[PDB]
């Protein structure tokens, strides 16, 4: 059976251009539990800085990017605080960072993608880092200068695993509407979370271990003009899903002091016990049966997983390289990790002369995960190099 | 040229269902700058009292449901303050009644579908009433008992158009999937915004004066099974706008003490200014020269906007009747109340006995706004009674 093209877009949507940015400031970790303790004015408990140096050496972060510098800390008390009323601070922070660093990545992708603004008819924001009236979407959509008639989604605190949602969005847009080009932004930072110590909220403490700020952009869209614009993936299908029994494995509260984290069941085991036949249903379609013979981009928000699902599957101790390169140098930026992990992806495998944006593999499979617990599973073609 | 069907739908997204809900609690608008000044502690400003009785009178405004009771509110003493600490007990309440709203409403439109709950594979859940980690489109999937491999988006604080980008966004999906079945909900409530009086703040009470709670779900989907489905609507086009000239138009700061709003410029002009070209950009397919040929839907959030249009337009003071119903038996349940008014205009197209859900119309327009400016334009095709 046969349909009228009209006004829809023939094949998948495709990755056409991504590009990544951070804020200037940034923080070596094997420097941040002193900065940390020091800032939060806590340097009286030292037991407590001692299981931050812990915390902070298991990350294996090296480095990450932060808006929040000594001196804007100096300047909001509040929000160093474990729990003082900042909300309002730190939403004015967002405010001034987080549609910029959007822009500064975004300006990257049109960039490499090579066309003019005005083609792109579609944004997708996300971000837990602000809730803004009217959103980052708008301020972003300013900023650019994108046509004002712009169809814009967006995509306030998902959590984590927005990045999967923003490409599971772009791809329905894409292939729906034809000629339509998605920018799809996931700009992140701390700003809500970031807080001082508290002996009573360890699973609190973990997170400042980890969170860091950054945005990636990206340029969606279905039916290339091959002789101006370059796949770098496809997306062949995107996926959500609750896992059962993980009623509050991870919630956000949020709250005068902006937001609190509440982690009770173990994320670890919840992955583990559901990896395998949430991959095995979304490689269904592509006949693979070898883990190896795709490529992997996985959420590194609990390092831990990243260990226990190449246990678990199998895997050849490269295929977590680009994750594990993105987890180093820039740690946890919420939804954005997932897309620095496909740039990351991406420029090594040109870089190392493989035969496709995939390290030489034909599918590959994204995977990041946040409150529900939730699940989002992107399917994903790579392009020859 | 065609296309192969493959795994899209055919046809253009049609509304196949459509219920509302609101809390059982209800004020009417004759007492209520009593009952409003009375539990803000606030009986002291006679005059600011008296303004208040204006405000209430011209709104045109008779009832509104609303969650929060003199009960709660005595439990809850900084939400009935202008602004003291209160976001952590505003998001207690939206945790208990926004996803328990949004559930009334579904499973009545879910009634009037008549097809399996399993048969949902998408949900677009839209408030402003509360952000939630995970959110209440979580919570209604789990309430519901929806498939947990149920495609959701979330969309927190988008402000009063959201119920035109939930039905831009479920287009979308309904026409990309084959088999598709979109569950699309607003809920909504005063949780964030309701504070007490300041003489200081002339806006902030004007909304006091409209904003109310309710939810209304819809079922969305492309080739109905025209042997047990009954499409009510299609969704033929769906647009959205940025207003020229209308920077910092509609802002709303979520801070320590929930929601405040900030109208600096003048709304109604903002709109005549701009409403006709986007109506006539929206109409451009469809052959039609009379605006009063076209059914109508406008968000209700100024009133004086639709007295206006009524104006400028030169309608027939009949088009607006489903509008103003809703407006006086419910008031502004923000991105809901479009779609209150849609199955207003349905139900009194039917029980008056006219040919089309349109009132006899085969056209329709649906029209909302909020921050941006931003307008939400959607184009409706009826479905003969």
């Amino acid at each position: 059976e046969w349909v009228r093209k009209a006004d829809r877009a023939a094949g998948p949507a495709a990755v056409l251009a991504m590009a990544t940015a951070n804020p200037s400031n940034f923080y070596l970790q094997s420097d941040f539990p002193d900065f940390y303790f020091r800032v939060t004015r806590s340097d009286h408990m030292s037991d407590l800085k001692e299981k931050f140096k812990r915390i902070c050496k298991k990350t294996t972060v090296r480095k990450r990017h932060m808006i929040l510098t000594e001196e804007i800390l100096n300047k909001n008390p509040a929000i160093a605080d474990y729990w003082s009323p900042s909300l309002a601070a730190r939403h004015d922070l967002a405010l001034a960072n987080i549609p910029q660093l959007g822009k500064e990545a975004a300006d990257k992708a049109i960039k490499e993608w090579g066309q003019p603004k005005s083609k792109i008819t579609h944004l997708v924001f996300c971000t837990s880092a602000g809730v803004l009236m009217p959103g980052a979407d708008y301020q972003l959509t300013m900023l650019l200068g994108l046509n004002p008639s712009i169809s814009r989604l967006m995509l306030h605190n998902l959590g984590c695993y927005a990045g999967g949602t923003a490409l599971r969005v772009a791809k329905d847009l894409a292939e729906n509407n034809g000629g339509a080009r998605v920018l799809v932004v996931c700009s992140e930072a701390n700003l809500l979370n970031f807080r001082g110590p508290s002996e009573t909220h360890i699973d609190a403490l973990i997170t400042q271990s980890l969170f860091a700020d950054g945005a990636a952009a990206l340029i969606v869209g279905s039916d290339p003009d091959l002789q101006t614009e370059s796949p770098l993936y496809e997306l062949i299908s995107a996926s959500q899903r609750i896992l059962p029994e993980s009623e509050d494995a991870i919630v956000g509260r949020l709250t005068e002091a902006g937001l609190v984290p509440y982690l009770p069941k173990d994320i670890p085991k919840l992955v583990s016990t559901n990896i395998r036949s949430i991959l095995e249903d979304a490689l269904a379609p592509t006949g693979v049966q070898d883990w190896n013979s795709i490529f992997w981009i996985i959420h590194p928000g609990m390092p831990a997983i990243l260990d226990q699902t190449e246990k678990l599957l199998q895997l050849d101790k490269e295929k977590l390289k680009a994750t594990r390169h993105v987890l180093s140098e820039f740690g946890n930026m919420f939804s954005a990790t997932v897309l620095f992990i496909l740039d990351q992806l991406r420029k090594g495998a040109v870089a190392e002369g493989k035969s496709t944006t995939g390290e030489g593999c034909e599918w590959g499979v994204l995977f990041s995960f946040g409150p529900g617990f939730t699940v989002e599973t992107v399917l994903l073609r790579s392009v020859a190099t």
